């Protein structure tokens, strides 16, 4: 099946996935010339002060942090959005080292690592409906960089050793993920995709232009996860990221000048 190992990884996906070729796939390289001020954007809301997390779990290529999506607690709107995005889960891309891990690039930089908090839109009732939809998810992105300690993101490094591999879950609730975002809303957008099988074309993506700092033993307790099974042969999850994507015929809009 379908990963990240030179046998199964980005390169390969497209002969389950054809989508993988598609019109409107994500990440791609965020050109910082060529990306367009946009007036029309409206404010970005990001309101999560009633976010109810629940559990985290090894899923076999990332471990997401899951949330109560039941009612409208944890929501996205405004700025490019129509209407009204629930957050479902958080997760992370992230390399083997500090110079990789980044899905999204800028003017071709990749940074240490990518968070990625995962909303479906409520006009489609269920997370399943939206994906099929091409307004169906928002996500929104924001780079690391390693350097100091992000000391919102500890509570998530400690509880890593208890999910080490895939199928594992822990109990994770009442983690508050305003602790994860930089001082500014500033952010490019443009419609895509989500960056891993079935890569459906459902996604606005908006990518933070200020990347969050993490410190260098954060990041490397991320890369003690495994990618396996439990007693099965260790494989490091590490470098869980697709590389940037043709652009084709979008634009990318900037909401700051
Ligand atoms: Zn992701």
């Amino acid at each position: 099946h379908w990963g990240y190992g030179k046998h199964n990884g980005p390169e390969h996906w497209h002969k389950d996935f054809p989508i993988a070729k598609g019109e409107r796939q994500s990440p791609v390289d965020i050109d910082t010339h060529t990306a367009k001020y946009d007036p029309s954007l409206k404010p970005l809301s990001v309101s999560y002060d009633q976010a109810t997390s629940l559990r985290i779990l090894n899923n076999g290529h990332a471990f997401n942090v899951e949330f109560d999506d039941s009612q409208d607690k944890a929501v996205l709107k405004g700025g490019p959005l129509d209407g009204t995005y629930r957050l479902i889960q958080f997760h992370f891309h992230w390399g083997s080292l500090d110079g990789q891990g980044s899905e999204h690039t800028v003017d071709k930089k990749k940074y240490a690592a990518e968070l990625h908090l995962v909303h479906w839109n409520t006009k489609y009732g269920d997370f399943g409906k939206a994906v099929q939809q091409p307004d169906g998810l928002a996500v929104l992105g924001i780079f690391l960089k390693v350097g100091s300690a992000k000391p919102g993101l500890q509570k998530v490094v400690d509880v890593l050793d208890s999910i080490k591999t895939k199928g594992k879950s822990a109990d994770f609730t009442n983690f508050d993920p305003r602790g994860l975002l930089p001082e500014s809303l500033d952010y490019w957008t443009y419609p895509g995709s989500l960056t891993t099988p079935p890569l459906l074309e459902c996604i606005t993506w908006i990518v933070l232009k200020e990347p969050i700092s993490v410190s260098s033993e954060q990041v490397l307790k991320f890369r003690k996860l495994n990618f396996n099974g439990e007693g099965e042969p260790e494989e490091l999850m590490v470098d869980n990221w697709r590389p940037a994507q043709p652009l084709k015929n979008r634009q990318i809009k900037a909401s700051f000048k």
